[PDB]
DNA sequence: GCCGTTTTTACTCCCGTGAGTCGTATTA
DNA sequence: TAATACGACTCACAAACGGC
RNA sequence: GGGAGUAA
């Protein structure tokens, strides 16, 4: 019969999943999985002489193999890789990617194509002669099982991994070249069409699909979706999460290469697993109530939820009949007619988001328990695999609710009113206050939960499908009682986590204070104390500034506003918090002033020029600039101890990542290192970066020519110096954040009884009768961390030491310790996080 | 010393070329 | 060796930081 | 390379 490894990897998953949850949904599991690709090969017979190209194909991979066998020297390099898969299967995927590539794409390069082709006909070993084998299985006819499989009970044929497209990028463009060279003899079905031949950044080789083809013609995207078991426990680096067999493994970090994933193979990191493992093993379900709107809702032409976009595609007004002849007729109404373009596109874009958003609501809809394997990136940061996510917008969040409830009431109750509050406009005020907002619209809540297509009342709000998720459970706890099971998950958010951080491994208060981790009766709006000070610059400068300058480039010429007529084009817009929310935020990332101007103009200017709202900003660019000065100054008063605990963090990278230099001579006394520090709970976060190189293969295409792609080696070189500054301060803290919420599960979890997890990197959520346990574990798990590892201190012990010499003179070292109780924070009402 | 280029990471979703020449690793 | 493929190298259609 | 969305 058959024979090799494959059989038992493809029948365990099965088995285990059989016999706990029976062979009913262990059948629907792997459908679900497998529907890939399953849909994709479906989506291939389509679209598919077909029962002449696969023969005149496979004859002549058979032909071509007698050529190679039959001369003398060196063989192709394509030739003993296309030696692994049989001939058959060889032209049957060449058939398929080409097609693929062609039709869902208006292009297409060659090397792309045989990128794709030479990753497919790689598994292959692999991953794709075993999909043909996982795939009889649910191709057939036709409790307690909300449980996660022991780790120790897994068969080796499940632990594996290989998560990296192998073989040298160049060997896989090899394959795919000369699968499409024996693609075109016999038949060919594409053609080979050289582009812009001249042009050094236009000139390309691209794959053109024959005529006779495309007039005989006939994502999203389930490659990976929710689990309807318990994830499998990340054991090792790969094999985590999913189940199947027949699918390429997942990877534990997301890395740029399989080098740099294979750091972690011997690593131990037990804190690490084990986080990720609590947070995968989370048991999800689908809102019903919510779903029930969302269906009905986002279905109207007029939805009264306002980022709710058309619908009304709104045509280009409109050519006056003027041709015409001359700066009246093409100005204006060019100008006028490109606002358009952009206004639909920035209508298109958030609409097909909205589109997407829906339909993966609408496929893992129903379903008693659902569930989500849980990733990370290279960093700590956990990330849920499938599109459909807890960690989704308002919508996607408001679908979705915990499945196992906890009763409940009273002390649930409390936290559950003190949710509401925030999925409202109302989350910057004291908690008393909250519950009072609450109780002052308990007719307009029940009025939502009796009728809420006939009353619009939540969608009004902040967060409108999430308010309305509380309003059906608000509801629910009025008609029931103090009894009455709840399940829906309370977040709780840090205020502003990256200058909560910096003010706890350098230990602020000022800063944060500013960022709420000290207990006071009142809220501390960072965003609102630096527009206070913004506010008082810009009243400064609008009876004392500067007039406005002709700077005469070249008409050419162009009127350079003063500072008196930004000031008052801002007082005429109101410069609120909103204004420099996502500045003060960014520069706790690394951010300059150039960088602000950006912001600004995106968030701010633009928006308001398109709602008809922007008619002070006259020049939009040169105002955005002014805004940005104002905020580098009022902010920078505002995170001092943080600015320069990011300037030594900066300083320590930017000398790790520079090459050494001598006197005259070439001596590499030292050469460019990676940054790497452990963070608390244990995971280790390297930031290091290779220089990217370029190389170029020889292929005699065809007997004709000699093809030869540019492409992006995956070969490493030497270490890029530049990166190893410019990066090293930022993976610090990227390392560290993505402990610290690992560290917070692990720790609520194994201390109380805390089984269900809503987590959204700094926002923490869990059912209304454990809220009370986590609003205090998020808290004792800071606190344990600093001190206990002394962030900054643990961080400074990493490159003591790493430091060569004449360069710890010009890194300073070290951000003093203010005067912050960390157990007030246990007391801080208004620090949900 | 002068000139040119660039300005948090990552992930997800949507909408450079062949020819000429040469060395070399490979196999009947 | 004698023949075969192909990679490797070259050539021509506003302020600050890093590289040449 | 560009655009959109989400998270820090």
């Amino acid at each position: 019969k058959n024979d090799f490894s494959d059989i038992e990897l493809a029948a365990i998953p099965f088995n285990t999943l059989a016999d706990h949850y029976g062979e009913r949904l262990a059948r629907e599991q792997l459908a679900l999985e497998h529907e890939s690709y399953e849909m994709g090969e479906a989506r291939f017979r389509k679209m598919f002489l077909i029962t002449t190209l696969l023969p005149k194909m496979i004859a002549r991979i058979n032909d071509w193999f007698e050529e190679v066998k039959a001369k003398r020297g060196k063989r192709p390099t394509a030739f003993q890789f296309l030696q692994e898969i049989k001939p058959e299967a060889v032209a049957y995927i060449t058939i398929k990617t080409t097609l693929a590539c062609l039709t869902s794409a208006d292009n297409t390069t060659v090397q792309a194509v045989a990128s794709a082709i030479g990753r497919a006909i790689e598994d292959e070993a692999r991953f794709g002669r075993i999909r043909d084998l996982e795939a009889k299985h649910f191709k057939k006819n036709v409790k307690a099982f909300m449980q996660v499989v022991e780790a120790d009970m897994l068969s080796k044929g499940l632990l594996g991994g290989e998560a990296w497209s192998s073989w040298h990028k160049e060997d896989s463009i090899h394959v795919g070249v000369r699968c499409i060279e024996m693609l075109i003899e016999s038949t060919g079905m594409v053609s080979l069409h050289r582009q812009n031949a001249g042009v050094v950044g236009q000139d390309s080789e691209t794959i053109e699909l024959a005529p006779e083809y495309a007039e005989a013609i006939a994502g999203i995207s389930l490659m990976f979706q929710p689990c309807v078991v318990p994830p499998k426990p990340w054991t090792g680096i790969t094999g985590g999460g999913y189940w199947a067999n027949g699918r390429r493994p997942l990877a534990l970090v997301r890395t740029h290469s399989k080098k740099a994933l294979m750091r972690y193979e011997d690593v131990y990191m037990p804190e690490v697993y084990k986080a990720i493992n609590i947070a995968q093993n989370t048991a999800w379900k689908i809102n019903k109530k919510v779903l029930a709107v969302a269906n009905v809702i986002t279905k109207w032409k007029h939805c009264p939820v306002e980022d709710i976009p058309a619908i009304e595609r709104e045509e280009l007004p409109m050519k006056p009949e003027d041709i015409d002849m001359n700066p009246e007729a093409l100005t204006a109404w060019k100008r006028a007619a490109a606002a358009v373009y952009r206004k639909d596109k920035a209508r298109k874009s958030r609409r097909i988001s909205l589109e997407f958003m829906l339909e993966q609501a609408n496929k893992f809809a129903n379903h008693k328990a659902i569930w989500f394997p849980y990733n990370m990136d290279w960093r700590g940061r956990v990330y849920a695999v499938s599109m459909f996510n807890p960690q989704g917008n308002d919508m996607t969040k408001g679908l979705l609710t915990l499945a196992k409830g906890k009763p409940i009431g009273k002390e649930g109750y409390y936290w559950l009113k003190i949710h509401g509050a925030n999925c409202a406009g109302v989350d910057k005020v004291p908690f008393p206050e909250r519950i009072k907002f609450i109780e002052e619209n308990h007719e307009n809540i029940m009025a939502c939960a009796k009728s809420p297509l006939e009353n619009t009342w939540w969608a009004e709000q902040d967060s409108p499908f999430c308010f309305l998720a509380f309003c059906f459970e608000y509801a629910g706890v009025q008609h029931h009682g103090l009894s009455y099971n709840c399940s829906l998950p309370l977040a709780f958010d840090g205020s502003c986590s990256g200058i909560q951080h910096f003010s706890a491994m350098l230990r602020d208060e000022v800063g944060g204070r500013a960022v709420n981790l000290l207990p006071s009766e009142t809220v501390q709006d960072i965003y609102g104390i630096v527009a206070k000070k913004v506010n008082e610059i810009l009243q400064a400068d609008a009876i004392n500034g500067t007039d406005n300058e002709v700077v005469t480039v070249t008409i050419s010429e162009k009127v350079k506003l003063g500072t008196k007529a930004l000031a008052g084009q801002w007082l005429a817009y109101g410069v609120t918090r909103s204004v420099t929310k996502r500045s003060v935020m960014t520069l706790a990332y690394g951010s300059k002033e150039f960088g602000f101007r950006q912001q600004v103009l995106e968030d701010t200017i633009q928006p308001a020029i398109d709602s008809g709202k922007g008619l002070m900003f006259t020049q939009p660019n040169q105002a955005a600039g002014y805004m940005a000065k104002l905020i580098w100054e009022s902010v920078s008063v505002t995170v001092v101890a943080a600015v320069e605990a990011m300037n030594w963090l900066k300083s320590a990278a930017k000398l790790l990542a520079a090459e050494v230099k001598d006197k005259k001579t070439g001596e590499i006394l030292r050469k460019r290192c990676a940054v790497h520090w452990v963070t608390p709970d244990g995971f280790p976060v390297w930031q290091e970066y290779k220089k990217p190189i370029q190389t170029r293969l020889n292929l005699m295409f065809l007997g004709q020519f000699r093809l030869q792609p540019t492409i992006n080696t995956n070969k490493d070189s030497e270490i890029d110096a530049h990166k190893q500054e410019s990066g090293i301060a930022p993976n610090f803290v990227h390392s560290q954040d993505g402990s610290h919420l690992r560290k917070t599960v692990v720790w609520a979890h194994e201390k109380y009884g805390i089984e269900s997890f809503a987590l959204i990197h700094d926002s923490f959520g869990t059912i209304p009768a454990d809220a009370a346990n986590l609003f205090k574990a998020v808290r004792e798990t800071m606190v344990d961390t600093y001190e206990s590892c002394d962030v900054l201190a643990d961080f400074y012990d990493q490159f003591a030491d790493q430091l060569h010499e004449s360069q710890l003179d010009k890194m300073p070292a070290l951000p003093a310790k203010g005067n912050l109780n960390l157990r007030d924070i246990l007391e801080s009402d208004f620090a949900f996080a």
